[PDB]
């Protein structure tokens, strides 16, 4: 129980080499948590879904090895990076204590017994260098409200076709010309590989403003300006706005998307979860920034959220 020393001081490292501060045999850790990054490739975390995440990742990782530690080790530095990336540090001393407690129990008694001392959009969150960050209304979950999220779950629930308020934060304005763009993907890994679309009966129903396409889920609102891809490669539906400073004393700056079927459609979402995902593009279409967020659009957002929250 004093290997805290091991993973508080190697997360501490890997922290180190992104720009972050925690605010003999660690050499040794190091140099096989780095050589074992750059030949690898390397999952959703909220801080209420937290815990599940470990419990899943490192069980299915089926003999432990002296290669899997690292590959342990390792799996964790990303998580604590990440976690801060997603404006979410409290998980980072949370996450030390969860890999104080599985090496406790499954991975150490395999060392003593050795004793050695010798086609699918990413969803990375990056913050960027303009620093971009997202905010949501934090709206309650009385029964008559119309969109709803859930930090615990990183969730926003919002009723069919109704206005859901979402902020960008930026450290610094990007320059004119930077774009926003909106996507939907699906959460679970079987199903991240297929286009999210309107089902046959929203597609074909009399709600099209005349700029959105009839098989787009996601539209934004009250924004002439709003273009509409249905990608050439991919086949990927996306809506882009052009960025706007916050406004005359304010500090964000907030689209009104609309999400146009709901997640139990057939024909359509068939109540698998979605994510969606903000990128900040410049003009040319490099990227400046990605946060993601999961969505669930239903009758009921109040009630959703609660009984979801009430879970944990
Ligand atoms: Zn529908």
């Amino acid at each position: 129980q004093s290997n805290r020393e091991l993973v508080v001081d190697f997360l501490s490292y890997k922290l180190s080499q992104k720009g972050y501060s925690w605010s003999a045999v660690k050499q040794a850790l190091r140099e096989a948590g780095d050589e074992f990054e750059l030949r690898y490739r390397r999952l959703h975390i909220t801080p209420g879904t937290a815990y599940q995440s470990f419990e899943q990742v490192v069980n299915e990782l089926d003999g432990v090895n002296w290669g899997r530690i690292v590959a342990f080790f390792s799996f964790g530095g990303a998580l604590c990076v990440e976690s801060v990336d997603k404006e979410m540090q409290v998980l980072v001393s949370r996450i030390a204590a969860w890999m104080a407690t599985y090496l406790n129990d499954h991975l150490e008694p395999w060392i003593q017994e050795n004793g050695g001392w010798d086609s699918v959009p990413s969803q990375k969150t990056y913050q960027g260098s303009y620093g971009f960050r997202l905010g949501f209304l934090h709206s309650g979950t009385a029964k008559s409200v119309t969109c709803t999220y859930s930090p615990a779950l990183n969730k926003m629930f919002c009723q069919l076709a109704k206005t859901c308020p979402v902020q960008l934060w930026v450290d610094s304005t990007p320059p004119p010309g930077t774009r926003v763009r909106a996507m939907a993907i699906y959460k679970q890994s079987q199903h991240m590989t297929e286009v999210v679309r309107r089902c046959p009966h929203h597609e074909r129903c009399s709600d099209s403003d005349g700029l959105a396409p009839p098989q787009h889920l996601i539209r934004v609102e009250g924004n002439l300006r709003v273009e509409y891809l249905d990608d050439r490669n991919t086949f990927r539906h996306s809506v882009v706005v052009p960025y706007e400073p916050p406004e005359v004393g304010s500090d964000c700056t907030t689209i009104h998307y609309n999400y146009m079927c709901n997640s139990s459609c057939m024909g359509g979402m068939n109540r698998r979860p979605i994510l969606t995902i903000i990128t900040l593009e410049d003009s040319s279409g490099n990227l400046l920034g990605r946060n993601s967020f999961e969505v669930r659009v239903c009758a009921c957002p109040g009630r959703d959220r609660r009984t979801e929250e009430e879970n944990l």
